């Protein structure tokens, strides 16, 4: 099989370089990065990969736009990996993800995809000690019904491996008044959750030490107060 | 009843006035919005509202979701939470980055009742003279249901009804076309377009057909059939 | 003329004995009411008809409303008329599949004899058959001068106020499935199927709504000739 | 394409399975079987199925199953209901619980599509019958949407042929009898009038050719309005 | 004294109104007739011949409209169910609907009785079966507390006996035998050993009594135990 | 000796065929199961060993009543495994237990064998059911006991019927959509005793009370 690997920080990243390395294992491996709903033009250019020669393209464009030319360039393509984004995309974070808009990019396009991301802040994300378990959830993954659309958060000491649900929080709207060094103020904006990630969560299964993987919905409907609104006699 | 008004077209954006005006007919209303992820700081500073009523207004230098925490801290406590009219469409697959439906689910975040409000661009643009009538029918329809409620709403330019809707879910075609711009360097045209058209009881079905589309939001992005 | 008289609710229920009198007024009636095509026994015993009318033939039956239909043409033949009613429950719409009371009047038509269904929709207040027998002997006449054989479903409002002719109403469905769990924390989903519009004019089910008196002819031929 | 099948025998009917083995080879399959329309409560169970495709035990009816089975399983494009063990031909599809579930599909916005064949004597060969199964899937599946068709397979199937439901006069045969223990009752045994004909369901079945015939919703006669 | 009058005939029977009339004559009667499941429950209209009875059609079983009954008309000190349309004997009680409503009183902490007569054949003639009826009340109300009876009143009672429940063998008698349209079917007639030893309930009603006999709820055989 | 199997679940219950496959270790198997009256039976294939089969259209009872004619003499019948439990007050009304009880009125040794989320795993409940079968062919004949076997048991254990007084517990309720109803969620006043066929299973144990046939309480009579 064949496989598009793209990523939302760069094609410099480290993270994009060791999920290619990793997606590697498991078929023909293709790359395609961003420089930094119409028609629109994108350019892209070739990229010598830094491991097992991968061709590569450095697009200057979006990550979707990577998806669709990866695609296009590299065709066919079995399934689309988006990562290892440096920084985690769990719970409320999925609705913005740029790793994550990247696979559901593929999903539409018909394929199968799967984000990846790792936590940052303090120790950098050491991809060898994480590349075992990095191999672990690709092996499981192509062993779902395809297509499948998935979200994994893998911590940065990874002990083992569980599907999750996203985690759902009501927040405090904590407005802090405050004044810079030179006198000018300002309000620190800082939303505490009103409680503890619930376990069978994304945000819960990192914080254990397991690697997180969320099936994601494409449909944002809540249905349970639609069909009700809906109904006749 | 108190509303806290935004957007994300920016304080001067005639689509955010026009919904604080009907939003006042149902409440008293206030103003905060953007200028053009953690613990961060924002600035923001009074401004007048335009010349119609007048209403306590904030132009924040920061996110639509800063608005959001920003109107509760300044006003609060609110009852609800309207962002908009969006000066273009947020329909189907749109959704998930919308900036105007980022600042409604804030407020719902918050325990609030919340909604955003669109009206389709890219040609012409919005009579609010018109849509007023309009507006004002869908707010007192929002304001009859159980609270709270998070509810994505689009407008078309000129409206004959109204129907709650689904999301329009579509797959897609990489459409990618080989050219050169006039000048002689080559490039890739990217034109995605849907396999099929959107199916009646959708936003984008409704919309299309001149009906204001009302579609209420899940928070949860987890496809539970997939997990079990 | 001779009336079979039967139903699918027992031998004991007034909705029974109501139709049987009021055909009683338009010739010799003859009930056979309850207590598969391989030949199989069916038992039945002579049953008194109450004492507060004129005492009519009848036939408790130990069988379906079908095997009443047969027993009843056997130990009462020959019957020009198959009357099956009156149901407490409604037979609308979707519902006229599943049907014990049509069943039993297509039995009758499929021994060539012409025969409608009566019901009465409940859930809630039982009717009232004093004020029902006006309409039961209105829509007797009106059924009587139609060409034989025929096939009718008839509903009628608790409190009628006219008649008409109608057509099956046929609506659209949404499967609302929404979850839920009883006093004691166990998990289950609550189920409740519905049509996505109201009733079209012209259907047994707007009739019924507006309180009118619904006919209905029906056919025993279930093949779409349109694909075909 | 996704497919949800289900049936009214139940999760172990053979039927069933060799259902939706056949419904595999075109889609996405998943299976909801058995064990009024006010609210009433519904409880599914996670079952193995024996391919794989994900199943559930419903505590419900069988249209039950297909509510069910599109809110844990769906969205899907068809419903598939059987094979039935037993026919479901003329005045029969009337009272079919294989096609009420069908019809609960159709009603829902779907395609659908009832499956059977006759019993009353030998077991049927379904892994002998996959060769029309699939047949007769491929045939429906190009068909123009929505449809709702009722399948009639013979044992030993010879071809195919869309169908008429066949529609007869009956006699109504009341003989009367006695149990052994000398108790009195009455046979009664309907027969029809005449043979099945050219072009009917019941007709085609007896040739030993694979039935189909489109069902119409609206029991109506308009010639009669 | 308040007593909740049930059955599992329906709401229409009347050998329902009929236990409810003399139930009345000792107390105050209200009535019910058809895991944690939802009941609905609608006002029903009691016969206006007799008396005015609160009462309520229950769209679940017997076993509902006890516990419904019991909530809506509480408190309630007897719980009478029947009189079932036809006989309630020997191996007949285990499976009874009139006495599992009476049972189900009984494990609520309520006395309860369940009465039938026989049908099949002829109509029981609750006017002529009302002397007896209120006489085997008198007694079943002067029994310890609580209390749970299987009663069986013969079309014309002459008398009364507190019976033991008959229990008989059986010879599995399977007579072959063939139907009109040709086909061959089996009559089973299972028919018992010995007759009916008197002091039993089928001996009683057999003789021309009414029988009433004390049940147990525990179906263990301690004895092997 | 000759061995009569059948259920309520019928002919395609793999309950059936194990309780079947189970009892061919002690004797000659013949099975009947459901799909003054007439009733119809049609030959059936069996899965696995090969077992004379036969489909009743008609009630459990009928099997075990057909199934004596047609492959009588028969010393023992067994029914089940049903898929469900059947314990305390549930043996009333159990047509697992129904059929064994026909055998029992017939003259001949009756069992009933039943397993209670998930599915039971029968290669695994194997070992259990012959271990209660033996059990069972040791007890003087004639004889009807009731049997329970956990998903995975972990002993076995000879137990009487759960007898407990409920507390009807009724709370008014209404479905999403508007109508109003009845919650009718009755529930036991204290927990199932030691001993007892319930308390027995579910503490992993397998259960078999013996049953009595009279429902005469004599200690009133």
């Amino acid at each position: 099989m064949r496989i598009l690997v793209t990523n939302d920080d760069g094609i410099y990243s480290p993270g994009l370089w060791a999920l290619a390395e990793a997606a590697s294992q498991f078929g023909e491996v293709f790359v395609a990065a961003p420089d930094t709903t119409i028609a629109h033009p994108v350019r892209a250019y070739p990229h010598p990969s830094p491991a097992p020669h991968f061709p590569a393209y450095r697009v200057r464009g979006t990550p979707a736009d990577c998806v669709a030319l990866g695609l296009h360039l590299f065709g066919p393509v079995d399934l689309v990996l988006s990562g290892v984004n440096l920084g985690s995309n769990l719970g409320h974070e999925i609705w913005h993800s740029g790793t994550v808009a990247a696979a559901k990019q593929g999903y539409l396009f018909g394929l199968s995809a799967a984000a990846f991301s790792v936590p940052l802040n303090g120790e950098v994300p050491d991809f060898a000690g994480l590349r075992p378990w990095l191999l672990r959830t690709l092996e499981t993954l192509l062993r779902l019904e395809r297509p499948f659309l998935v979200n994994v958060n893998l911590p940065l000491r990874p002990k083992g491996f569980l599907w999750t649900r996203q985690s759902v929080r009501a927040y405090e709207g904590v407005v802090i008044p405050g004044e810079d060094p030179m006198g000018r103020p300002f309000y620190w904006f800082a939303p505490r959750p009103l409680k503890e990630a619930e376990e069978g969560t994304d945000r819960w299964a990192v914080a254990q030490g397991f690697v997180s993987a969320t099936p994601l919905r494409l449909d944002l409907t809540d249905e349970t107060r639609l069909q009700p609104t809906l109904a006749h006699d």
